[PDB]
DNA sequence: AAGACGTGGAC
DNA sequence: GTCCAGTCT
């Protein structure tokens, strides 16, 4: 119905001669593959790039990354986004260590056990770093699957990435896997691409079933998105005589967890002050200077900065933290709160 | 199932 | 504005 053998190799063919050099090509490392492929979900390789190189340079080795302590790590992804992939990978990392002693699993269902290791990062890393032909399916592969082979369900099925996964089975090169999955990723990302693909360049046109029907611009089939929910946020920036400032380490559970910010605190509508006043003295405000939003995928944070001044009666306890102004840069907050940061620091000046 | 979970490019 | 570059619960 579908030959598999010369797809396979006008798409090898086409991969070896226009593959990216991208850094972590360089080897078939599993650490490096494996760090590279979590940086990389829902995050375009342009933007992981210097990501991967700051962080592999911090933590050259599995045991290293082991050996780091969370501020650490996490530091090393400050701005990055999806916050909780790292510390997945941190503990999936110590695991190896404290568990298989500093190996990477190459049996898939013993990586998969491993927090932050979905479908696709087990097929990204194991047929990469160890050949094991197991799939590696995301957006790009069920892009290009779904206009190979006319699927017309909706990608954000879970059984609709299970079918294109056996689909990946039927045809695949189990010659060579991780080449074979490597050049359909590649392929989604270079020429089929989300819009206006590029047919004619595509080593792989004459079979793409949708280019045959002139529907590819049609493919992929994706829900729309929910529409997110807007949240006020009030912002205190506060520094004492000094010109240390008062942060606060969030809890490890739920939204932006274990990360460094001012204090803070959801405002349903009115007193904005009056409710962070409150708040900082359970556990002296001047009025705003910037007001601006920040989105999530869920939800939209919209800001609003007032700096003030803080004498000391007593210590500071946890979560908080006093930090000299030079010394924030050693932490790692959220891209909304590097922001309010920088409103502040323009603002006096 | 589908909401939670960041941020930035390309239309 | 829209779409999009995965995993956990
Ligand atoms: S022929 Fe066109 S639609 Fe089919 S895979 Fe190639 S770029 Fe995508
Ligand atoms: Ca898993
Ligand atoms: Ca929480």
């Amino acid at each position: 119905r579908f030959p598999a053998r010369e797809f396979q190799r006008d798409l090898l063919d086409w991969f070896a001669r226009e593959r990216r050099d991208l850094p972590w090509r360089k080897d078939r490392d599993p650490y490096k593959v494996w760090v590279s492929e979590v940086m990389l979900q829902q995050t375009r390789v342009e933007t992981v790039i210097p990501y991967f190189e700051q962080f592999i340079d911090r933590f050259p080795t599995l045991e290293a990354l082991a050996d780091a302590d969370e501020d650490e790590v996490l530091k090393a992804w400050e701005g990055l986004g999806y916050y909780s992939r790292v510390r997945n990978l941190h503990a999936a990392v110590k695991e190896v260590k404290t568990r298989y002693g500093g190996k990477v699993p190459d049996d898939p269902d013993e990586f998969s056990r491993l927090k932050g290791v979905g479908p696709y990062t087990v097929g990204a890393v194991l047929s990469l770093a160890y050949g094991v032909p197991e799939p590696a399916v995301d957006g790009n592969v069920m892009r290009v699957l779904s206009r190979l082979f006319l699927v017309t369900d909706d990608i954000a099925k879970p059984s609709t990435r299970k079918r294109f996964e056996q689909i990946v089975r039927e045809i695949m090169a189990y010659e060579n896997p991780g080449a074979f999955n490597e050049a359909l990723i590649e392929l989604g990302a270079l020429v089929c691409t989300p819009r206006r693909p590029s047919c004619l360049l595509c080593p792989v046109q004459a079979y793409c079933q949708a280019f045959a029907e002139g529907v590819a611009e049609e493919l992929p089939v994706k829900m729309k998105k929910t529409a997110v929910k807007q949240v006020p946020l009030a912002v205190a920036v506060l520094a004492d005589d000094e010109g240390r400032v008062l942060i606060r380490k969030r809890d490890s559970t739920g939204l932006l967890a274990n990360l460094w910010e001012f204090p803070s605190c959801e405002t349903d509508g009115a007193d904005g002050k009056e409710k962070l006043e409150q708040m900082v003295g359970e556990q002296e405000l001047t009025e705003p200077i910037v007001s601006f939003e920040h989105a999530f995928s869920h939800l939209v944070w919209q800001l609003t900065v007032f700096p003030g001044r803080l004498v000391h009666g007593g210590p500071v306890e946890e979560p908080y933290r006093l930090a000299p102004e030079d010394e924030l840069k050693a932490y790692a907050f959220p891209v909304s709160h590097q922001r309010v940061w920088r409103e502040y620091k323009e603002w006096a000046s």
